[PDB]
Formats: structure tokens, C-alpha cells, sequence
């Protein structure tokens, strides 16, 4: 199966998921000079006041914090989006060292990590139907740089010891994802894809310009997770990021001047 090892990493994925060479793959490099301000974009509406987290899972490629998406509670609207998108999970991608880890890049700069808050379009009724549609998902991407600690992240880092290996989960209720946002909601947006197999071309990307700061100690704890299952040879969960893909016939729009 696919992964981020020496023999099953991103350069191999196309053999089982041919869409990997498709026309709207993600992530991409964001060339800040070429991205054009679009005055027709609206402010984002991030409405997480009623978010209900449930569980955290090590799925062998990242850890997902899962939400109750059985009704509209935590939703994303506005910006480039038509309609309402429900938060289903968030996860991160990160590096073996601070100089890499993000999936999107900004003028070729790689950040230490990248947070993805994944939302599905409620007009399709369920998540599984939404991922089959070109406007089925909206992923809010947030860069992480290493500096001061992010207080709102600490509850996540502290549970990681309990989900070290693939297939382990833990209760994770009452977590407020608003504590993972930066101050500004200025963003770039473009049409793309999921960044892990099956790489479906169903995502409207909304990538925030302002990174959040996390401490070295916080990201070091991400790097103690394992890709492998319990009792298997230890493979540290690091460098679980897909590199930038060709932009092809796409424009990246900016919400800001
Ligand atoms: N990256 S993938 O095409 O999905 C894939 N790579 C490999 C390598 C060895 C054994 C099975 C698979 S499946
Ligand atoms: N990493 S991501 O683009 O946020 C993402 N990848 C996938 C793969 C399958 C289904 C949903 C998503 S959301
Ligand atoms: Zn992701």
C-alpha cells in the first residue's frame, strides 16, 4: 500500500491512483507575486462555536481529530464557497526537521507543518457522496512555523503518546479548533485535490496567509508518532507531506491586497 517511505512514497502513487498526474492536483506552490487579488471574493466565515470533537485516530499516515458532522455545527462558508461545508476532521502534515513539512509552499518556502481542516458540502448529503463531486470538499490550510508555543495545540500534543501506532484511537471530546487559527483570515484559493490517495479532484483549497507559531517541543512530539502498527518495526511518522504538483491551467486568487 501507499505511504511516504522510500518505496511507496508520492512518486509511486500514480501506479495505483492515475489521477495523481491529473489536471487539478494538490498541493501547489503559491507564487505570491502571480496570485491576483480578487475583489469578488468574500470574507471567510469560520463558524466553529458549536464544534463537537469526538475522537483522535492514528490512521497510519497522520492523526485525525474527528468531529460529529451528523448535523450543521462547525461549518465553513463564504469566501470562494457556495453553500455550507461541515467540518469532519482535521490533521497535519509535518517534517523530520523544521525546514520541511508543509504541502503547499509559498514562493517555494516550505513551512515546518501544515494543518488541514476538512469540510464537506452538505448539498451532497454525506461525505462519501461529496468526495465524488468537483465542489465536494473545502479544506482550510494553515501553515505552522516554529517559534512560540501554540496554547490551543497542547491538548492535541499531550494525547499523542496514547495513539503512537497505526490503528490506535482515543476519546477526544470538547476540543476547540478555534485555538488553532491565526489572527488574520486573509487567504489564497484555488481548485485542487485531496493530497493523499485516492487524490480525488474534489477540493476547493483555502490556504491562510498567516502561519501559526508552535514550539519546537510541540512539533517534536508529532515526530514521535509511528507510521507502523503496534509491535511492528518502528518507522517514525515524519515527512508525511506530498510535494507541490504542477499548477497546469489554474489561477490562485488572493482575498487581500
Ligand atoms: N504508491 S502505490 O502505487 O499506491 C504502491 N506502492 C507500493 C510498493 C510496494 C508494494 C505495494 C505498493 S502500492
Ligand atoms: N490532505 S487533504 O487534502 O486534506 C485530504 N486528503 C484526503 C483523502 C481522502 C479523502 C479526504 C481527504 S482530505
Ligand atoms: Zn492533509
Amino acid at each position: 500500500h501507499w505511504g511516504y517511505g522510500k518505496h511507496n512514497g508520492p512518486e509511486h502513487w500514480h501506479k495505483d491512483f492515475p489521477i495523481a498526474k491529473g489536471e487539478r492536483q494538490s498541493p501547489v506552490d503559491i507564487d505570491t507575486h502571480t496570485a491576483k487579488y480578487d475583489p469578488s471574493l468574500k470574507p471567510l466565515s469560520v463558524s466553529y462555536d458549536q464544534a463537537t470533537s469526538l475522537r483522535i485516530l492514528n490512521n497510519g499516515h497522520a492523526f485525525n481529530v474527528e468531529f460529529d458532522d451528523s448535523q450543521d455545527k462547525a461549518v465553513l462558508k463564504g469566501g470562494p464557497l457556495d453553500g455550507t461545508y461541515r467540518l469532519i476532521q482535521f490533521h497535519f502534515h509535518w517534517g523530520s526537521l523544521d525546514g520541511q513539512g508543509s504541502e503547499h509552499t509559498v514562493d517555494k518556502k516550505k513551512y515546518a507543518a501544515e494543518l488541514h481542516l476538512v469540510h464537506w458540502n452538505t448539498k451532497y448529503g454525506d461525505y462519501g457522496k461529496a468526495v465524488q463531486q468537483p465542489d465536494g470538499l473545502a479544506v482550510l490550510g494553515i501553515f505552522l512555523k516554529v517559534g512560540s508555543a501554540k496554547p490551543g495545540l497542547q491538548k492535541v500534543v499531550d494525547v499523542l503518546d496514547s495513539i503512537k501506532t497505526k490503528g490506535k484511537s482515543a476519546d477526544f471530546t470538547n476540543f476547540d479548533p478555534r485555538g488553532l487559527l491565526p489572527e488574520s483570515l486573509d487567504y489564497w484559493t484555488y481548485p485542487g485535490s485531496a493530497t493523499t490517495p485516492p487524490l480525488l479532484e474534489c477540493v476547493t483549497w483555502i490556504v491562510l496567509k498567516e502561519p501559526i507559531s508552535v514550539s519546537s517541543e510541540q512539533v517534536l512530539k508529532f515526530r514521535k508518532l509511528n507510521f507502523n502498527g503496534e509491535g511492528e518495526p518502528e518507522e517514525l511518522m515524519v515527512d508525511n507531506w506530498r510535494p507541490a504538483q504542477p499548477l497546469k491551467n489554474r489561477q490562485i486568487k488572493a482575498s487581500f491586497k
